[PDB]
Protein backbone atom coordinates (compact mmCIF):
# COMPACT_ATOMS: atom_id res chain seq x y z
CA UNK A 1 0.00 0.00 0.00
CA UNK A 2 0.93 3.68 -0.40
CA UNK A 3 1.93 5.61 2.73
CA UNK A 4 -1.04 7.05 4.61
CA UNK A 5 0.94 10.28 4.40
CA UNK A 6 3.93 10.28 2.03
CA UNK A 7 6.72 12.09 3.90
CA UNK A 8 8.87 13.90 1.35
CA UNK A 9 12.30 15.18 2.37
CA UNK A 10 13.81 18.25 0.72
CA UNK A 11 16.49 20.88 1.41
CA UNK A 12 14.87 24.33 1.42
CA UNK A 13 18.06 26.23 0.61
CA UNK A 14 18.00 25.75 -3.16
CA UNK A 15 15.78 28.25 -4.92
CA UNK A 16 14.18 28.18 -7.43
CA UNK A 17 13.55 24.45 -6.78
CA UNK A 18 13.08 24.33 -2.99
CA UNK A 19 13.10 27.12 -0.40
CA UNK A 20 10.88 28.84 2.19
CA UNK A 21 8.75 31.91 1.66
CA UNK A 22 7.89 34.77 4.02
CA UNK A 23 5.15 32.66 5.64
CA UNK A 24 7.37 29.59 6.04
CA UNK A 25 5.62 27.74 3.23
CA UNK A 26 7.68 25.41 1.03
CA UNK A 27 8.06 26.92 -2.47
CA UNK A 28 9.82 26.20 -5.75
CA UNK A 29 9.63 23.95 -8.82
CA UNK A 30 10.45 20.80 -6.83
CA UNK A 31 7.60 21.66 -4.46
CA UNK A 32 5.17 22.39 -7.33
CA UNK A 33 6.10 19.11 -8.98
CA UNK A 34 5.73 17.10 -5.77
CA UNK A 35 2.42 18.69 -4.82
CA UNK A 36 0.99 18.21 -8.30
CA UNK A 37 2.08 14.56 -8.36
CA UNK A 38 0.61 13.94 -4.91
CA UNK A 39 -2.68 15.53 -5.96
CA UNK A 40 -3.04 13.14 -8.90
CA UNK A 41 -1.88 10.17 -6.80
CA UNK A 42 -4.66 11.13 -4.38
CA UNK A 43 -2.35 10.75 -1.39
CA UNK A 44 -1.51 13.19 1.39
CA UNK A 45 2.04 14.54 1.24
CA UNK A 46 4.00 16.22 4.00
CA UNK A 47 7.16 18.14 3.21
CA UNK A 48 10.07 17.68 5.60
CA UNK A 49 13.00 20.09 5.55
CA UNK A 50 16.50 18.78 6.27
CA UNK A 51 20.08 19.11 5.04
CA UNK A 52 20.71 17.51 1.65
CA UNK A 53 23.36 15.22 3.13
CA UNK A 54 20.79 13.67 5.46
CA UNK A 55 18.13 12.90 2.85
CA UNK A 56 19.26 9.51 1.55
CA UNK A 57 20.08 8.32 5.10
CA UNK A 58 16.58 9.43 6.24
CA UNK A 59 14.99 7.69 3.28
CA UNK A 60 16.84 4.42 3.94
CA UNK A 61 15.87 4.62 7.64
CA UNK A 62 12.19 5.11 6.70
CA UNK A 63 12.06 8.50 8.41
CA UNK A 64 10.80 9.86 5.09
CA UNK A 65 9.29 8.05 2.09
CA UNK A 66 10.54 10.11 -0.81
CA UNK A 67 13.16 12.69 -1.72
CA UNK A 68 12.51 15.63 -3.99
CA UNK A 69 15.57 17.86 -3.75
CA UNK A 70 17.18 18.23 -7.18
CA UNK A 71 18.47 14.70 -6.61
CA UNK A 72 20.58 13.55 -9.55
CA UNK A 73 19.86 10.08 -10.93
CA UNK A 74 23.36 8.58 -10.74
CA UNK A 75 24.38 5.00 -11.35
CA UNK A 76 26.09 5.00 -7.96
CA UNK A 77 22.86 6.03 -6.20
CA UNK A 78 20.87 3.57 -8.30
CA UNK A 79 22.82 0.87 -6.49
CA UNK A 80 21.19 1.83 -3.18
CA UNK A 81 17.89 3.51 -4.01
CA UNK A 82 15.24 3.81 -6.71
CA UNK A 83 14.13 6.86 -8.69
CA UNK A 84 11.06 8.10 -10.51
CA UNK A 85 11.37 9.02 -14.20
CA UNK A 86 13.30 12.27 -14.81
CA UNK A 87 11.76 15.42 -13.30
CA UNK A 88 14.13 17.79 -15.13
CA UNK A 89 17.69 17.94 -16.46
CA UNK A 90 20.74 18.86 -14.39
CA UNK A 91 23.30 19.25 -17.14
CA UNK A 92 26.25 21.57 -17.56
CA UNK A 93 26.97 24.16 -20.22
CA UNK A 94 29.59 26.63 -21.43
CA UNK A 95 29.39 30.37 -20.90
CA UNK A 96 31.33 32.84 -23.02
CA UNK A 97 31.05 36.41 -24.28
CA UNK A 98 27.88 37.22 -26.23
CA UNK A 99 28.57 36.59 -29.89
CA UNK A 100 31.05 33.82 -29.19
CA UNK A 101 31.21 30.97 -31.77
CA UNK A 102 32.46 28.59 -29.10
CA UNK A 103 30.88 25.10 -28.97
CA UNK A 104 31.29 22.36 -26.30
CA UNK A 105 33.43 20.25 -28.60
CA UNK A 106 37.09 19.30 -28.77
CA UNK A 107 37.42 20.91 -32.21
CA UNK A 108 35.95 24.24 -31.11
CA UNK A 109 37.87 24.40 -27.84
CA UNK A 110 41.39 23.63 -29.05
CA UNK A 111 43.43 26.76 -28.47
CA UNK A 112 40.90 28.08 -25.94
CA UNK A 113 41.20 28.72 -22.22
CA UNK A 114 38.44 26.96 -20.31
CA UNK A 115 37.76 27.30 -16.59
CA UNK A 116 36.10 24.75 -14.34
CA UNK A 117 35.56 24.35 -10.61
CA UNK A 118 38.09 22.05 -9.00
CA UNK A 119 36.61 18.83 -7.59
CA UNK A 120 33.41 19.10 -9.62
CA UNK A 121 31.57 16.78 -11.99
CA UNK A 122 32.15 19.47 -14.62
CA UNK A 123 35.88 19.16 -14.08
CA UNK A 124 35.68 15.39 -14.60
CA UNK A 125 33.73 15.82 -17.83
CA UNK A 126 36.15 18.44 -19.09
CA UNK A 127 39.11 16.26 -18.10
CA UNK A 128 38.13 13.18 -20.07
CA UNK A 129 36.71 14.98 -23.10
CA UNK A 130 38.94 18.06 -23.37
CA UNK A 131 41.94 18.44 -21.03
CA UNK A 132 43.48 15.03 -21.67
CA UNK A 133 42.86 15.64 -25.38
CA UNK A 134 44.91 18.84 -25.26
CA UNK A 135 42.50 21.63 -24.34
CA UNK A 136 43.81 24.17 -21.81
CA UNK A 137 41.36 23.41 -18.99
CA UNK A 138 42.31 25.17 -15.78
CA UNK A 139 40.75 24.22 -12.44
CA UNK A 140 39.68 26.82 -9.89
CA UNK A 141 39.20 26.74 -6.12
CA UNK A 142 36.33 29.23 -6.31
CA UNK A 143 33.60 29.80 -8.91
CA UNK A 144 33.71 33.55 -8.31
CA UNK A 145 37.26 33.78 -9.68
CA UNK A 146 36.19 31.74 -12.70
CA UNK A 147 33.60 34.38 -13.53
CA UNK A 148 35.88 37.37 -12.86
CA UNK A 149 38.58 35.73 -15.00
CA UNK A 150 36.02 35.23 -17.78
CA UNK A 151 34.93 38.87 -17.75
CA UNK A 152 38.54 40.03 -17.57
CA UNK A 153 39.35 37.98 -20.67
CA UNK A 154 41.78 35.62 -18.91
CA UNK A 155 39.35 32.80 -19.70
CA UNK A 156 37.50 32.23 -22.97
CA UNK A 157 34.79 30.00 -21.56
CA UNK A 158 33.51 28.55 -18.31
CA UNK A 159 31.89 25.13 -17.81
CA UNK A 160 29.14 25.36 -15.18
CA UNK A 161 25.87 23.80 -14.12
CA UNK A 162 23.29 25.13 -16.57
CA UNK A 163 20.44 26.20 -14.28
CA UNK A 164 22.69 27.66 -11.56
CA UNK A 165 24.49 29.89 -14.10
CA UNK A 166 21.16 30.79 -15.69
CA UNK A 167 19.84 32.03 -12.34
CA UNK A 168 23.16 33.41 -11.12
CA UNK A 169 25.87 34.97 -13.26
CA UNK A 170 23.75 35.43 -16.39
CA UNK A 171 21.19 37.52 -14.45
CA UNK A 172 23.79 39.63 -12.61
CA UNK A 173 25.10 42.88 -14.12
CA UNK A 174 28.53 41.36 -14.72
CA UNK A 175 27.01 38.61 -16.89
CA UNK A 176 24.83 41.00 -18.91
CA UNK A 177 27.02 40.67 -22.01
CA UNK A 178 27.59 36.92 -21.62
CA UNK A 179 25.58 33.92 -22.83
CA UNK A 180 25.57 30.16 -23.13
CA UNK A 181 27.86 29.01 -25.92
CA UNK A 182 26.31 26.06 -27.70
CA UNK A 183 23.92 23.51 -26.18
CA UNK A 184 24.07 21.86 -22.77
CA UNK A 185 26.46 18.91 -22.39
CA UNK A 186 24.72 15.66 -21.57
CA UNK A 187 26.30 12.54 -20.09
CA UNK A 188 24.78 10.30 -17.40
CA UNK A 189 28.25 9.19 -16.32
CA UNK A 190 29.24 12.67 -15.10
CA UNK A 191 25.95 14.52 -14.59
CA UNK A 192 23.41 11.76 -13.99
CA UNK A 193 20.23 11.11 -15.97
CA UNK A 194 18.37 14.20 -14.73
CA UNK A 195 16.84 14.64 -11.28
CA UNK A 196 14.15 12.33 -9.93
CA UNK A 197 12.09 11.44 -6.88
CA UNK A 198 14.34 9.35 -4.62
CA UNK A 199 12.61 6.21 -3.31
CA UNK A 200 13.31 2.97 -1.50
CA UNK A 201 13.90 0.06 -3.88
CA UNK A 202 11.06 -2.06 -2.51
CA UNK A 203 8.44 0.70 -2.72
CA UNK A 204 7.53 -0.23 -6.30
CA UNK A 205 3.89 0.84 -5.96
CA UNK A 206 5.00 4.33 -4.85
CA UNK A 207 7.38 4.58 -7.81
CA UNK A 208 4.54 3.50 -10.11
CA UNK A 209 2.27 6.20 -8.63
CA UNK A 210 4.79 9.05 -8.95
CA UNK A 211 5.66 8.00 -12.52
CA UNK A 212 2.01 7.79 -13.56
CA UNK A 213 1.23 11.23 -12.11
CA UNK A 214 4.32 12.78 -13.75
CA UNK A 215 3.43 11.38 -17.17
CA UNK A 216 -0.11 12.71 -16.85
CA UNK A 217 0.87 16.24 -15.68
CA UNK A 218 3.42 16.42 -18.47
CA UNK A 219 1.05 15.37 -21.26
CA UNK A 220 -1.79 17.75 -20.31
CA UNK A 221 0.54 20.76 -20.26
CA UNK A 222 0.68 21.29 -16.50
CA UNK A 223 4.46 20.68 -16.39
CA UNK A 224 5.17 23.44 -18.89
CA UNK A 225 2.82 25.90 -17.14
CA UNK A 226 4.53 25.26 -13.80
CA UNK A 227 8.04 25.42 -15.25
CA UNK A 228 7.33 28.73 -17.01
CA UNK A 229 6.99 30.39 -13.60
CA UNK A 230 10.71 29.85 -13.02
CA UNK A 231 12.36 29.19 -16.39
CA UNK A 232 12.36 30.67 -19.90
CA UNK A 233 13.81 27.55 -21.49
CA UNK A 234 13.26 23.80 -21.72
CA UNK A 235 14.25 22.84 -18.20
CA UNK A 236 13.08 19.26 -18.69
CA UNK A 237 15.65 18.70 -21.41
CA UNK A 238 15.50 15.82 -23.85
Amino acid sequence: ALPQTVRIGTDTTYAPFSSKDAKGEFIGFDIDLGNEMCKRMQVKCTWVASDFDALIPSLKAKKIDAIIASLSITDKRQQEIAFSDKLYAADSRLIAAKGSPIQPTLESLKGKHVGVLQGSTQEAYANDNWRTKGVDVVAYANQDLIYSDLTAGRLDAALQDEVAASEGFLKQPAGKEYAFAGPSVKDKKYFGDGTGVGLRKDDTELKAAFDKALTELRQDGTYDKMAKKYFDFNVYGD
